[PDB]
C-alpha cells in the first residue's frame, strides 16, 4: 500500500483549504520515482464548484481521504501487474484542486476556493526530496485524464524546479494518459475551449512558459490542448491516448446507445480518429489504440491492450531504453491506423 502524507506546508491546499498531500510507497535501492496525477474533470465557477463540493468532495478536500491506497496498474509493485516499473518509488498525488493541475490561487477574502494544482505538484516534489527523491535518476511525472493534461502543463516546471534547487542529475520525464484532447466542433452544438478559458481566470491558471509566449495574453487556454502544448515542451513525454476517448466524445456530444450509427455520426467518429492520429504523427513516444474507452495506466489490466503486437508496458520499457536511432523489436511509436472503435481486437471489454 501507499501511505498518505499531508503536505507539511499547510498553505498548499485543496479547494476547501484543507492540506493537499500525496500517497507514497518507497522502494529503497530504486532510483526511479513515479509521481502520478489523479484526474477527475474540473470546475470553473462558484456554482459548478459548489455542486462538485456536495457530491465529489474528495476531489475538493482531504478531510475524508483514507490513510492508505493500493497501487494499481503502473503504480503496482507486483511485476505481474506492472512489468514496467514495479520496483519504483510510487507516489499517487490526489487531485483536489479542480483546476486541471494549473492553479496558483489561495483561498482568501475574495476566493471561496483555492486552486493550487500547480503549487501542489511543486510542494510534493520539494517535500519528497528529503524522503529520497534527491537521489533519483528518473522522475516520471504521469497522470490520467485531467491528470494527463496536468502532466503536459507541469512536466517542464518540475524539471526547472529541480534544476533551480540544485538537482541537475534527475531526469524529469512525462507520461500523459488520456489527457490529449481536440478543440474540435461538437457533433451537436460549457464547451471545452470556453470552459477552460473561464477556468483559467477563475483559478489563476498557469501554463508552460514557451507555450504562453506563443499564444500570449488571453489565449493561454490553447496550452491545455496536447497538440498545441506538446511541441513547446523540452522534457521527454510519452503520450497514451485512446483514439476514441469517451471524455472526448462526451464533450463532443456523442453518445453511442447501441442503436445503429447513421452516416453523419459515422463520418464524425471516423474523422475524429483520423484527426487524433494526425496530431500524434510527430509524437515519437506514443501509444494510441483504436478503442472507445477512458484512461489506462492505473487499472490492473492495463497490460492487456496491444498496438501492432506491443503492449503499453513494453512500449514504456522501450522508451526507457531509447533515453539511455530506433531499437530492433522495441518500438515506441504505436498508433493504430484502423478507423473504427474496437477495430483493434485487444481493446478493453468495458
Ligand atoms: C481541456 C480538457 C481538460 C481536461 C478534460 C478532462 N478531465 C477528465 C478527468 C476524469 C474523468 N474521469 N476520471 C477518472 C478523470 C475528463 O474526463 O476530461 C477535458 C478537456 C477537454
Ligand atoms: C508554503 O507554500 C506557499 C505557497 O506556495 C509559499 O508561498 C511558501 O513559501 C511555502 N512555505 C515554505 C516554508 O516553503
Amino acid at each position: 500500500d501507499l501511505r498518505l502524507h499531508l503536505l507539511l506546508n499547510t498553505s498548499v491546499t485543496c479547494n476547501d483549504g484543507s492540506p493537499a498531500g500525496y500517497y507514497l510507497k518507497e522502494s529503497r535501492g530504486s532510483r526511479r520515482w513515479l509521481l502520478f496525477l489523479e484526474g477527475g474533470w474540473y470546475c470553473f465557477n462558484r456554482e459548478n464548484c459548489d455542486s462538485r463540493y456536495d457530491t465529489m468532495r474528495r476531489l475538493m478536500s482531504s478531510r475524508d481521504w483514507p490513510r492508505t491506497r493500493t497501487g494499481t496498474g503502473i503504480l503496482s509493485s507486483q511485476p505481474e501487474e506492472n512489468p514496467y516499473w514495479w520496483n519504483a518509488n510510487m507516489v499517487f498525488i490526489p487531485y483536489c484542486s479542480s483546476d486541471v493541475w494549473s492553479g496558483a490561487s489561495s483561498k482568501s477574502e475574495k476566493n471561496e476556493y483555492a486552486f493550487m494544482g500547480a503549487l501542489i505538484i511543486q510542494e510534493v516534489v520539494r517535500e519528497l526530496l528529503g524522503r529520497g527523491l534527491s537521489g533519483a535518476k528518473v522522475l516520471l511525472l504521469a497522470g490520467s485524464s485531467a491528470g494527463g493534461t496536468g502532466v503536459l502543463l507541469n512536466v517542464d516546471r518540475v524539471a526547472e524546479q529541480l534544476e533551480k534547487l540544485g538537482y541537475p542529475a534527475i531526469q524529469v520525464r512525462g507520461l500523459a494518459d488520456s489527457g490529449w484532447f481536440l478543440d474540435n466542433k461538437q457533433y451537436r452544438h460549457c464547451a471545452p475551449t470556453e470552459a477552460i478559458r473561464r477556468g483559467i481566470r477563475y483559478w489563476n491558471g498557469v501554463v508552460p512558459e514557451r507555450c504562453r509566449r506563443q499564444f500570449q495574453e488571453g489565449e493561454e487556454w490553447n496550452c491545455f490542448f496536447g497538440y498545441k502544448v506538446y511541441p513547446t515542451l523540452r522534457s521527454p513525454v510519452f503520450v497514451v491516448q485512446w483514439l476514441f476517448d469517451e471524455a472526448q466524445l462526451t464533450v463532443d456530444n456523442v453518445h453511442l446507445t447501441g442503436q445503429p450509427v447513421q452516416e453523419g455520426l459515422r463520418l464524425y467518429i471516423q474523422n475524429l480518429g483520423r484527426e487524433l492520429r494526425h496530431t500524434l504523427k510527430d509524437v515519437p513516444a506514443s501509444f494510441a489504440p483504436a478503442c472507445l474507452s477512458h484512461e489506462i495506466i492505473i487499472r490492473s489490466h492495463w497490460t492487456d491492450v496491444q498496438v501492432k503486437g506491443t503492449s503499453l508496458p513494453r512500449a514504456l520499457h522501450c522508451w526507457d531504453r531509447s533515453l539511455h536511432t530506433p531499437l530492433k523489436g522495441c518500438p515506441v511509436h504505436l498508433v493504430d491506423s484502423c478507423p473504427w472503435p474496437h477495430c483493434n481486437p485487444s481493446c478493453p471489454t468495458g
